[PDB]
C-alpha cells in the first residue's frame, strides 16, 4: 500500500487538473495542463516518483492506460502500470467526493490568484495540511518511513 | 531543522534551472523556467510548501530575499524566508558541488528527451533515488517522520 497511488482528472474553467493521490494517505499532489495527453501524463508521473517512491499507479482513464509514452515514463521511472477499475466500488464514489472537495479548496482561494494553477498550488497546500488528528502530509511520511525501518 | 531548505538557481541551453535543496538530506526538488522572477519564485515555493514541511527558506540571491511576491508566497505558505549567505563558508562550494552533480545527470540523461524540463525531472528521480547506505530520498522521509513523533 505505502507505494500505490492513483491517478485522477477533472475539469475548471475550460482546462484539466491532473490529480495524484497517495491511496494509504489522501496525500495529493497536482497540475493544471490544457488537455489530458498521454505527453503531459508521463511528464507529471516522471516528476511523481522523482519525488515519492512511487511503486503502483492506477491509472485514471484507458487512454492513459495505453498510451506507448505513459508506458514508457512508467518503465524508465520504475512503476508498475495498473488500471484503474474500481473492483471495489467504493472508488468511483471516493475519487468523486475528493474532485469535488478539491473544487471547493479551489473556490476558497480562486480570487488570491490570477490563474488557475497557482490556485491549484494553494488548493494542494491546504488538503496537505488539513489536520483530520494527523494531515495527509503527516500521514504520508509515516507510512513510507515505517516502510523504509 | 527538518524544515530547512535552500534555493538555489542554474543555468543550462539558455533556460534557468530553479532547484530548492532539503539541507539535511540532500533531497532536492527542480523545475525549467525561461528566467529567475519573483513570480515563478514565489510560485515554486508555493508548489514546495504544499508538497514538503517548509518552515525556513535561505534565498538564493537578494533580488528573490527582496521581492514582495515571493514574501507574500512566504507569508502565505508559512514559510519563514531567510538569506542564503554562506556564514558557513563551505555552503558556497557545497551549491557549486551541487549544481555541477546536476548538470553531469542531466548530460547522461539529455538524449533520452527532446525538451531539457524532462531531462531536469530525470536527473532530479536519479539524484533522489542515488545510494550512498540511503538515497536523499529515504533521508528526507526519515527525517520528518522522526520530527512527527
Ligand atoms: O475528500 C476526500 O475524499 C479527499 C481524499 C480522499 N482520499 C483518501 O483519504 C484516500 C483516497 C484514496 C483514493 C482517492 C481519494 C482518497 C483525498 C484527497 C482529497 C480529498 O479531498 C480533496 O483532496
Ligand atoms: O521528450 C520529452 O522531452 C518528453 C517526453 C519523452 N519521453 C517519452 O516519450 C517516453 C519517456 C520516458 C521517460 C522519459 C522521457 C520520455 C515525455 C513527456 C514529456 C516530454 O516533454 C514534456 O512531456
Ligand atoms: O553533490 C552534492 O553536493 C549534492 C548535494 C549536496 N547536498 C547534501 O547532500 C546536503 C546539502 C545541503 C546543502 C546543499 C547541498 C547539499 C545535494 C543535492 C545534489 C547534489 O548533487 C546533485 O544534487
Ligand atoms: O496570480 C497568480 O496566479 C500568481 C501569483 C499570485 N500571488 C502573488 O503575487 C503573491 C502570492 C502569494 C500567495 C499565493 C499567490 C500569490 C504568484 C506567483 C504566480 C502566479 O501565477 C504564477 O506564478
Ligand atoms: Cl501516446
Ligand atoms: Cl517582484
Amino acid at each position: 500500500s505505502p507505494g500505490i497511488w492513483q491517478l485522477d482528472c477533472t475539469h475548471l474553467e475550460g482546462k484539466v487538473i491532473l490529480v495524484a493521490v497517495h491511496v494509504a494517505s489522501g496525500y495529493i499532489e497536482a497540475e493544471v495542463i490544457p488537455a489530458e495527453t498521454g505527453q503531459e501524463t508521463a511528464y507529471f508521473l516522471l516528476k511523481l516518483a522523482g519525488r515519492w517512491p512511487v511503486k503502483t499507479v492506477h491509472t485514471d482513464n484507458g487512454s492513459n492506460f495505453t498510451s506507448t509514452t505513459v508506458k514508457a515514463a512508467c518503465w524508465w521511472a520504475g512503476i508498475k502500470q495498473e488500471d484503474g477499475i474500481p473492483y471495489n466500488p467504493q472508488s468511483q464514489g471516493v475519487i468523486e467526493s475528493m474532485n469535488k472537495e478539491l473544487k471547493k479548496i479551489i473556490g476558497q482561494v480562486r480570487d488570491q490568484a490570477e490563474h488557475l494553477k497557482t490556485a491549484v498550488q494553494m488548493a494542494v497546500f491546504i488538503h496537505n495540511h488539513k489536520r483530520k488528528g494527523y494531515s495527509a502530509g503527516e500521514r504520508i511520511v509515516d507510512i513510507i518511513a515505517t516502510d523504509i525501518q
